[PDB]
């Protein structure tokens, strides 16, 4: 809410979360909508733009807008939305998040370290020096996974992690409270530059998956309390 | 363009591929921007928040708009644009888009699989009786491929699958034009089916990776004659 936009983003969300305009359907027409609202016809046209890069909604000239089943239409971009939306399946979503990155980066991990090598060196040395806190782990860690992937050389990898920032760093920011935490990452960190550096093969898709687990393993005990 | 929202978007996004504004500084103040492209101040605004949802811009308030480095801020719903803009680089993009399909699809099938079979033989059943034709299989592969990610109980690989639509289908609606392009699928749809009735594990791997390679070749041959 706040601004007259944020608000008027948020309530027609939230009426298609809860169904008042349900996903299927045409939404109300722009008059209608602006009074229920109580924003003007500029700021309703605005957001409604907004919701629809969002996938939230199908704007076309000459044509009703439809509701659209975001779960076909949305991409990465709806994930914080989508916490902030069902608290309580949050602790599944990060479960799931965090999975992708574990998964995911098995992938571009192993490909950087074939291709561009010295590009992976510079990523992960950027770890050196590092503050330890919370917030300087969370913006270190999700760097460094965004790194590894455009080093992979497919940027498209990177596009995947810019879609995750949001709700990656902000489970990062929680995480990396616990000392364990920011231990664990620098120690992976340090493996992946070894393992990089000797041109490992099988190595790296254990460890990368290993620490996922481990990683999870002080994640989900975290979690337990909350 | 067409449309004076089209027509500013794409003028916007132009100049900043371009670097008539580039990344990394200050948008012109809307007055001279609308002035400039010949729009009103409305179409300009609804534009620059859709632009600002994509990754282009970053709009605050009582802050000038900045012009961001979309390789950082953008996800994958720039991937269309990117191919109209760089069309010499589009047989590398075309080339690391099917990759992430392969690679990022040997973990959701796997999974899918493990956790949910009967949702992906009900995917993998949606073959049956499809049309010999290209835009019926570009449509039934994004929809197989699609579907093998929810099924997977992550809809987070949904989520990255329908970031990948646009230029996934429209590379699609090209590739399944050759007749042994659709025989190839069909074929790898019918072993995904058998392997997982039997459970099966590394032939999950190594039968996807062998279809990305396969069907790979097929695309770099038509690929190279354009
Ligand atoms: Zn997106």
């Amino acid at each position: 809410a706040q601004s007259p936009a944020g608000f008027a983003e948020e309530y027609i969300i939230e009426s298609i979360w809860n169904n008042r305009f349900p996903p299927g359907t045409i939404l109300p027409a722009e008059r209608e909508l602006s009074e229920l609202i109580g924003v003007t016809r500029t700021t309703l046209r605005e957001v409604l733009q907004r919701l629809a890069r969002d996938g939230w909604l199908t704007i076309q000239h000459g044509k009703p807008t439809k509701v659209n089943n975001f779960w076909e239409t949305s991409g990465l971009n709806i994930l914080e939305t989508l916490a902030r939306l069902d608290h309580e399946s949050v602790p599944q979503l990060i479960d799931n998040l965090l999975s992708v990155r574990t998964n995911i980066s098995t992938i571009f991990i192993r490909t950087a370290f074939r291709q561009h090598p010295d590009k992976a060196q510079e990523v992960l040395a950027t770890a050196n020096e590092v503050a330890d806190h919370a917030d300087a782990f969370a913006e270190l860690d999700y760097n460094i996974f965004r790194g590894l992937a455009f080093a992979s050389g497919n940027p498209i990898y990177g596009l995947i992690l810019n879609g995750m920032k949001g709700l990656y760093t902000r489970i990062g920011r929680h995480y990396f409270a616990n000392p364990e935490a920011r231990s664990l990452a620098l120690g992976f960190y340090h493996k992946l530059s070894a393992l990089c550096s000797e041109g490992a093969h099988d190595q790296v898709y254990e460890t990368v998956r290993r620490y996922g687990h481990e990683s999870g393993e002080i994640w989900h005990r975290m979690q337990k309390n909350l």
